[PDB]
């Protein structure tokens, strides 16, 4: 069955820009295989706690021996919301599927048609795409700029405001004191997704609201169970009445089918590890330090405050050039493009994980080094 | 944190309106060791033992810490091999696994429309597909539920586009035409997508679907499915007989920004593949014990508009609708609650989802149950 034209002519269009392009005709995502032992960076299990054997056995056994709507009820509701809220000190905890979900079904639940979201330009896709499903009025920020924030509220009233804590490209971290203050200034909600912070920071790993004590004044906490919690899921936390609404009205959590009862088992042994893993922390932030001053002397912007580091690559041609240098040279980051990224302002990101050593961070150093000196491509 | 006043608000009122029995209306009584069909399980394999081996068997061995998107892995050796099984299975050229069937719906659309872009959907169409198109910007024409004659005349005033059906729909448990929608499809240069979620495993050859009983697989361009119907599982799927799931994985918002399926998850699947190929008695029993319902209800003069395992009891507004849910759920018969904004606000529906351990007994029950209702008084039907 040829597809008719209005589909084909897209698709034609597509490879040939988006892949055909590309030295090996590829999407530019898409690179060389890895080997051992090439350094790799592209994971978000920061902890990696992808193959701890304590939490593999806790899902085996819970294995071994519908939407979420029908499945409200109090003894249907699952024993680790109670902890998640504990945990990071929010009144409440609803499990959604993904954190995509979380973000875009917290988005449907609060917001109306025309509802004020003041959003970070660098804030993740699922929470634009959930104040457009909503059709909600955004009002994007200039990355991290409260200056911009304040004339965009003072212009268009009061609404929400967007913020990722630790923004997933760049590893920038939000001033979230500052934006609890003018929330609180323009009666505001504030909304902080902390996909990449939950378990990496804060006390006990509950994260940066948490280790900042802000925490009781943020209405709504959202996070992907994708990253530091090594699982395919994603949480809710509220500061009030909203995770009792969430479930009825958010459509992934009404038309899509819930987490399975095993798989919150899983995440209870998670937590319990990532609490206790104080040195894995304090290992990770020394070591993303190290890369961060090692990096930036080079003379490339390195804007990140966290694990999260984000090379600066200019245009899709360019980016090609260095991701090849890395891989060639084995190191391996992940190639953020469109519609992640401008077309003209890709990203390499490198994932630092708490398994990576003195040693490997030293080549990483030592390979940027050289691809600085190399003259086939430039850094921002 | 005091809510700001537009948002206390609308939860303040929401609460007073869909739950001041107390809560929502899909929330009931609790139900004892009671006949449950709520579950679309279909072929009971939830617990099948040879399915949670293997599950917990691959679940050990993670040197694929593999948290990331799924448009990282999209290189050959990356690609799971249940992905190959599913299109062999299907008769489809390509499959792509998704994080859900509501994933595979909105991505698919993403990609194959423009702002714009006609889709042709029937009104009773699963939501992921109304919002698919929705989130796509596209051009919806809504057609009369399995009406082609409305269909054909849709697409003569606006051009060649996108039909949109699902095969067995999710409330009321009919068959879409789908003989016809395809020689619909060729006469006027459209594309067909159809989704298979609640007959992918319970229909066709080795359950490859409706559109492999019928013969069509090759006369479509495009198949999806939830698969967390009868592959009992949470995930999703898109087939493709052309080139299309080439670029899904780079298009698709949800397949970019959320994170992919597991490996040892792929491999459960394959182990429920294998399950699903030789349940033939499964589905003949499930096959023969819906037309018994179907048979035993409509006498009785209820609308039953399936040709299914499921089952859609009409029970017209939300007041209504408690009453018949109550007096079901205290005669041991549940029981899923659809309404707003999975219907409209008065054809509220009690759907009885079917699966192969329900047996005859159950079923003169059922039929015993709903006869009393229709009609001890109490309530009405549609
Ligand atoms: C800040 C943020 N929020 C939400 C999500 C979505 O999470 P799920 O994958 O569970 O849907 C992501 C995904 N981040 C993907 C990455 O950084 O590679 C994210 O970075
Ligand atoms: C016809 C149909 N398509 C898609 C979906 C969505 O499937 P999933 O729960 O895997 O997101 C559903 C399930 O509600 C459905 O009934």
């Amino acid at each position: 069955p040829q597809l008719p034209d209005f589909i084909q002519n897209k698709i034609d269009h597509y490879i040939e820009n988006y892949f055909d392009i590309n030295k090996n005709g590829k999407h530019l995502v898409l690179g060389k295989q890895a080997s051992p032992d090439d350094i790799i960076l592209q994971s978000n299990d920061y902890l990696a706690l992808a193959n701890h054997p304590l939490i593999k056995a806790r899902l085996a056994k819970s294995l071994l021996e519908m939407s979420a709507s029908f499945l409200q009820n109090d003894y249907d509701k699952p024993m680790i919301e109670k902890r998640l809220a504990k945990f990071t000190g929010f009144d409440e905890c609803l499990l959604s599927q993904s954190g995509w979900n979380a973000n875009v079904g917290l988005l449907q639940t609060i917001c109306q048609p025309n509802t004020n979201v003041y959003i970070d330009f660098f804030a993740h896709m699922s929470l634009w795409e959930g104040a457009r499903y909503a059709n909600a009025q955004a009002h994007p920020f200039m990355h991290n700029n409260c200056d911009h924030l304040r004339m965009l509220i003072q212009r268009h009233g009061p609404g929400i405001i967007v913020v990722d804590s630790i923004y997933s490209t760049l590893g920038t971290i939000a001033p979230l004191a500052e934006l609890v203050n003018i929330s609180k200034e323009f009666g505001c909600a504030l909304l902080v997704d902390e996909s990449h912070s939950l378990g990496t920071h804060g006390p006990n790993g509950a994260g940066l609201l948490a280790e900042l004590g802000l925490t009781r004044e943020v209405h709504f906490m959202t996070a992907s169970l994708a990253k530091t919690f090594a699982y395919r899921a994603g949480a809710i936390w509220c500061n009030n009445e909203v995770n009792r609404c969430v479930p009825f009205i958010s459509y992934p959590a009404i038309f899509s089918s819930t987490l399975l009862p095993y798989e919150a088992a899983g995440l209870e042994t998670t937590l319990e590890i990532i609490e206790s893993a104080d040195n894995r922390r304090q290992h990770l932030d020394r070591m993303a330090r190290k890369l961060r001053i090692g990096l930036s002397q080079l003379g490339l912007t390195i804007r990140s405050e966290s694990q999260i580091i984000g090379l600066e690559t200019g245009d899709e041609r360019n980016t090609e050039k260095v991701r090849d240098y890395l891989e060639s040279n084995g190191v391996f980051g992940s190639v953020f493009c469109r519609p992640a990224t401008s077309k003209n302002k890709n990203i390499i990101r490198l994932s630092l994980n708490s398994d990576v050593n003195d040693e490997q961070i030293a080549k990483i150093i030592e390979v940027c080094s050289d691809a600085v000196n190399y003259g086939d491509f430039y850094f921002r």
